[PDB]
């Protein structure tokens, strides 16, 4: 198995990393688009909400495309930003 870096599909192995700027876990990607880890997947990956672990390997599951409708939001992106929210489970 190899780590996907863009165009994420169900079942892809991915590297989930702590993004300091957004203080949220995101998928490691070469895409300009943000792929945020769904908050419900934190326990699935043994991660804590916000010392935090810098990365973990996971497997892509459900994915949703989103747009920020408010200027200040939980993803810490500007108003109008389009991004993904991805669920993931532990590898193996």
């Amino acid at each position: 198995e190899k780590i996907a870096i863009r165009d994420f599909q169900v079942g892809d192995l991915v590297l989930i990393i702590l993004d300091e700027r957004h203080d949220n876990y995101v998928l490691f990607t070469v895409s300009p688009t943000l792929y945020f880890l769904h908050s419900e997947s934190l326990p699935a990956l043994d991660l804590k909400p916000g010392s935090r672990r810098p990365w973990v390997l996971g497997k892509v599951m459900e994915k949703e495309y989103c747009q920020a409708k408010k200027a200040q939001n939980r993803f810490k992106v500007p108003l109008g930003t389009k991004f993904y929210r991805v669920k993931a489970v532990s590898w193996n």
